[PDB]
């Protein structure tokens, strides 16, 4: 028996919508401190109210209460000793003190901006660690300091010569470019020495900014239409293609000397005695970049071109030298440097995968002695899963002559590794990407994480010593997924946690116990940050599964049951799928806020199916590793496989009546189901689709499908745009959906599709947001999404 | 009583449908035409005819010739041969006919030829010479010298330049483009028409060689000059354009002048070169008004359109101002003209130099409260010596509303002038006196001269040909007046069809391309026969055929010309397919077919079937095709086409629906619950304002790239119509469609959005903003685009699409 959805008017559908959408703190920082052990700061936006600076305050006992949100005045700046918060707010640079000297403010404060004789935005502040007086920022894609007590201010770099002509000033200096931030998860190039050195003379405070230098010169240009739409004109952006040249790149050395007054006396451009480009030839992107804790060292994460071969590589400040077009003081500088200065590979990760990279890497200082380097790792290549390492390399200095051009071997500069140690193993992973950390105490030699231990369902943190690393303890309760911050003394952490029956909280943990038994201090609640919303009446929890394919691996999955269910009927099913790489749609979190409207069409009586295939993340190098070099194949066997166990499990499937909706990836799939599962999929809803991957960029394509040139097949094959014969000759079978301005998913991507969808006699249906990116941030955009969605199936669904 | 359904196909059905007619049609006309005649007794031939034409087994254009008989058999049809002269392709040609030089663009360079002259005529085709150059890039918009056809000029990277033909040499005259790289940074063109003059104002051209050679200089140099336009686009806004490399992802910078915005800064400057008895270019030299225009004439806008009289004497300009409501006709002689110099000592020394009576004369002047269309017609008869009045034909509407020729005598006054003082003009500066001002034609209705339109005056006989309405506003014929003796007015076309005609320099033949709703185009040649004495009335002969008229396929039904009365007693013209196999009694779903702006009449005794030939295949599915020109439509009179002065939208609508209501009634097979509109560009706007404004009439709307934003649009058209936008805010409210989304239909599938992606008239903003407004104000809409094409749909696949679109869209969502 058929079980058919209430056919309603437009403005029904709207009401529905409407209705629907009438139905969290963070960055925060622990302070040590009347009867208040810590005040915890954090961002936030109560009820009635834009986001601002807040605290809250922990007493030392509380009752066998929920904490009231005081206010201060989406990211800042801290500087733990002496209380300095900097912050961007209103088109400037703000700064404000709490803690510290004068205490802690039992009252609202004026934020004291800091005014400049500079022209344009002042980008990507950061306080000088080794003193506070200092800051940093970038102005028109070159570095500058400023001293905030003195108000005087000093450019560093002098890559942008802010011609007139754009394409004709191609060099920045402390800039992430597009495929680094958009693919890599990078939006820094500069890095603080957190230290001073008094290199000598008069005996003046030097102090040094690591910095990415780029020419974008040979990367391609391409047009987007400005946010502006009455202007009708475009913004150019360097965007390398798959197969296109990336930046040209090297990494530099600002340096300025301070008196006792703080006034700046002199800087200095250094650069690398030989190039970047001799020394590290085979490097085609820098990853990460940092200093050791005594800067002592600089070092850099690596990455080939292909994204199989990673290095950890030190650079000292004495391989640095004054930059100078001078060829006679060049050469003399370069036969100064010391012969026992030179790069240290301190680790070498590859795989015939690729290289996710993972953000920890956490040097120990040389409490050994100056020979050697120890420090923790996230390695996923080993076992194919990501773990915590701990690996000691030797730097034992083979001579060099850095006044000789030099070409480096197999293996230059490589270090033995004098131990490697696991400190976690099994078939989970440590989280190491998009935010997961590591936290360290070197009191108690133990190491903080979060991992998918107990299950790939959640997130939880774990516990593990460092230096006879044996049992792993959890401190987090299961049922829920919980994302962590740990206290910079390690006494207290918070958890925001949430599960797909009930709705986020924000909790604030001790850890109690024996001092002498560290590794087993219990977790106990201490109070709220944020209790949990009321689950809505018109909202029923989906409910997650797991099944075992054909191939006998197990997937996970999701089923919101149509509402007011009755037995026998069978209901017709929308697939929502992404499927793509770097996400894991289904784990025990709360997805009301996100996925509302997947519970909306469950309410009207659609079956709504979720299936993380192979591809998708949490679950080890070898599951994603399934797609490589061949994206649309295996993910729709897979969306299949579910759909057709949803089916015989739970029984009110019709499967006569599937659509496939998704976006980016999602909407790449979408069409991939309409095109190979025309019998499966009767219509298809595809959002901001990839049609074409020779049109996508490098830092991404690359990674999981090689060049163009050595994979035309797979290119090819998972281009939907080159397969548009094979897609329905009936009218009513396929919707696409496409923010305009999207800089990630060009438009090009569904006008080219409308192309050839013209070239072969195809029918389409087509809406476009022409004010939306690639996610639709607007609310009547949403709003007429959801309701054209509805219209769509309730009309072409049967 | 009972309602027609229509078939419902599968979009396979549509398909076959739309490739069927396609082929089935089965309907490639010569132009361009030249008649000379040949001085040989003794051979067969009158005259030869060159053109341009598609052979047969050929797929592009070429120079062709056809060889005119002295004698024809009286009830035999001769079908003239297309021989060739050469051994897409070639769009134009310029012709010297007493040396018989052809120059033309073709496979991106210049090429030339010759016939007749001294030369004498082809018997077989001959290989085209190529001209050479170091030139960089296209050699733009060639003309032949009409003083010595050895030379030729060109645009060259927004420049003029003037070789030789002969010598091979080149050199270039005006140096405003300096050639950076950003072109943001280099405004500046000679020679050039931008883009609202060739959009809007239909000129192609910046430049005009002077007729005749002068001798100043006793070294016996020859002087030769070229009257030029230099414009300033840095105050011009910029948008940008998607490249038609698609793949690209890069877009054009376009200096497009929205209404209320900066136009161009223009002026007319004067390039002189001279040379020796070999040919040889001895000196350049760019020369400019002795004050600058914007002085002299600071209330002009836009040079409409310009030239030299016959003789050389003066050049003359033809300016708009701003509101299009003040028009000048003006002389300006080559003395007014100065070397252009940096020096300030040496510029003043010049203007010194200029003559008291040196002066520009506003020879005519044109005044309305509604607006000024350009009319191409404008004729000076050559003086005689020493006389200080100049005698023209002029083409006017605004006097009486209706375009009418008037033989103008003014008078050549000086007020005498201090050229070396910086000059402020009063009111009536350089006004001319009109002596005598005849009306040569009169009557409700129209002397064309417009859009290809134009006259043709011999001199010998006083006689002026032209094109009119006066038969009909159905139907273009070709008229003869004289321009001494005013009186009667002889028809030269047959009527019962709309006639295009081509006149020889000689007056003794004409060609005609014509056609009727019935019957397709040919294109026939006329001898004009009778005694010299009597020229008024030489009789138009039927002499051969260049190309018969297509079979009128059995699949074609011709549409039914018909008229009626509006309330306010105004008659409007109209067309109706009946629905194919018609039974009675059946109410069958109608499609009104828009597009209801000015400058167009869609209404007239011409064959339609090539252009609107998906209008027959609606109507074979049994659609009611019904079209109306309504007030604002062209052919009817200034007063006529003014009626939606500053209110489009308004009334276009309502005449729309009249017109619907009365066929309706008159016809009866009309199903008033099921009609749809669809339009493009202007009928795309009125798609959408049938859709607004009358939702009980219009069940569904498909706008094709409408415009839906008035402020969006150009200086040169949407000013002319509507003012600019801070003097009409009412206006343009109510006339932007996409400002009233409100009041569109909240129901789906009563709107259907089609725009071509790389439009560069309507912009595909006009869509976009559409789409944004629909979006926050909750409306549903179909959206289809064309990343291909430009405004009309080129590309074969793309324009069956279209089609097959349309009926699926209206096979489905067309009902009650
Ligand atoms: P779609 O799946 C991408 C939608 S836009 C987007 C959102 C997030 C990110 C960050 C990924 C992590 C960086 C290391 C990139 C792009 O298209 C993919 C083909
Ligand atoms: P649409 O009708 C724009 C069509 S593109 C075009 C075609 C012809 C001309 C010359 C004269 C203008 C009246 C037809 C210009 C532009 O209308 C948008 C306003
Ligand atoms: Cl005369």
């Amino acid at each position: 028996a058929r079980f058919q959805v209430q056919k309603h008017s437009w403005d029904g559908l709207r009401s529905i919508i409407h209705g629907s959408r009438k139905y969290a703190p963070h960055d925060f920082q622990f302070v040590q401190k009347g009867p208040h052990s810590h005040r915890l700061y954090y961002l936030g936006m109560p009820y009635g109210s834009e986001n601002s600076l807040l605290y809250s305050e922990i007493p030392k006992k509380v009752r066998k209460l929920l904490l009231s949100w005081k206010q201060m005045l989406t990211s800042y700046d801290f500087h733990s000793e002496s209380g300095l918060f900097l912050f961007q707010a209103s088109n400037s640079l703000f700064h404000c003190r709490d803690g510290g000297k004068n205490g802690f403010m039992v009252s609202p404060m004026k934020p004291l901006e800091i005014k400049t004789q500079c022209s344009g935005p002042r980008m990507d502040p950061k306080i000088c660690p080794a003193d506070p007086a200092f800051f940093s920022f970038i102005n028109n894609s070159d570095l500058w300091v400023a001293n905030i007590e003195t108000g005087e201010e000093r450019r560093l770099t002098f890559c942008h010569q802010g011609l007139s002509n754009v394409l004709d000033d191609p060099k920045s200096a402390g800039v992430a470019t597009f495929v680094i931030q958009e693919e890599f998860d990078r939006f820094t190039g500069y890095w603080w020495c957190p230290t001073a050195s008094w290199e000598g003379s008069e005996g003046l405070k030097t102090l040094r900014i690591l910095y990415e230098e780029v020419d974008e010169s040979e990367v391609e240009v391409i047009h987007v239409p400005s946010p502006a739409l009455e202007e009708r004109k475009t913004d150019s952006y360097r965007y390398p293609r798959t197969g296109s040249k990336n930046p040209k790149i090297a990494l530099k050395l600002a340096e300025f000397q301070t008196d006792s007054q703080g006034k700046i006396v002199s800087t200095q451009e250094k650069e690398l005695v030989q190039p970047f480009s001799s020394l590290f030839p085979k490097v085609e992107y820098i990853a990460r970049a940092g200093w050791t804790r005594d800067g002592k060292y600089a070092w850099a994460m690596f990455l080939d071109r292909p994204q199989q071969w990673l290095q950890l590589v030190l650079l000292p400040p004495a391989l640095f030298i004054p930059s100078t077009e001078n060829e006679e003081q060049r050469l003399a500088s370069a036969r100064a440097v010391p012969r026992n200065v030179q790069p240290y590979v301190v680790y070498e990760e590859v795989t015939n995968v690729w290289i996710n990279v993972h953000d920890i890497f956490y040097p120990f200082p040389q409490s050994e002695g100056e020979d050697e380097l120890c420090f923790l790792r996230a390695n996923e290549c080993k076992t194919g899963f990501c773990h915590l390492y701990k690996v000691t390399a030797v730097l034992k200095s083979q001579g060099y002559d850095w006044s000789e051009p030099f070409s480096p071997g197999e293996d230059e500069f490589k270090c033995p590794i004098k131990e490697e140690i696991a400190l976690t193993s099994g078939e989970w992973e440590v989280l190491a990407r998009h935010g997961s950390k590591i936290w360290v105490n070197e009191e108690t030699k133990l190491v903080y994480f979060q991992g998918t231990k107990d299950t790939p369902l959640e997130h939880h943190l774990y516990v593990v010593s460092y230096e006879a690393a044996g049992e792993i303890v959890r401190l987090t309760t299961p049922g829920f997924s919980h994302s962590c911050s740990m206290s910079q003394n390690f006494d207290m952490f918070v958890s925001h946690y949430s599960s797909v029956s009930t709705p986020p909280c924000v909790h604030v943990y001790k850890l109690s116990g024996p001092d002498d038994d560290p590794l087993h201090k219990q977790p106990r609640f201490w109070a709220s940050m944020m209790e949990a919303a009321s689950c809505p009446p018109d909202y029923v929890p989906p409910e997650i599964f797991h099944f075992h394919t054909r191939s006998d691996v197990r997937l996970y999955g999701m089923i919101y049951k149509p509402h007011a269910l009755q037995p026998g009927k069978k209901h017709p099913t929308v697939l929502f799928v992404y499927g793509g790489p770097q996400v894991q749609l289904v784990n025990n979190s709360f997805k009301g806020i996100k996925y509302l409207r997947l519970n909306t069409l469950a309410s009207l009586g659609y079956a709504v199916v979720v299936i993380d295939g192979r591809g998708s993340c949490q679950r080890g190098l070898r599951f994603e590793g399934a797609l490589k070099n061949q994206m649309g194949q295996v993910e729709i066997e897979d969306q299949v496989e579910g759909l057709q166990f949803v089916a015989e499990k739970y029984g009110f499937i019709d499967l006569s009546r599937v659509a496939i909706h998704g976006w980016s990836y999602g909407g790449f799939l979408s069409l991939m189901g309409l095109i190979h599962k025309p019998q499966v999929f009767k219509v298809a809803i595809a959002g901001a689709p990839v049609t074409v991957w020779m049109a996508y960029d490098t830092g991404y394509t690359e990674r999981y499908m090689d060049v163009p040139e050595n994979n035309q097949h797979g290119y090819e094959a998972g281009s939907v745009a080159l397969h548009v014969e094979k897609l329905p000759n009936e009218p009513n079978r396929l919707l696409i959906l496409h923010g305009f301005l999207d800089e990630n998913v060009h438009f090009f991507h569904t006008n080219f599709l409308v192309s050839q969808l013209i070239r072969a006699g195809k029918p389409y249906q087509l809406q476009i947001y022409p004010n939306e990116r690639h996610s639709i941030r607007c609310p009547e955009s949403g709003e007429h999404y959801e309701v054209t969605l509805l219209h769509f199936l309730q009309e072409y669904l049967h």
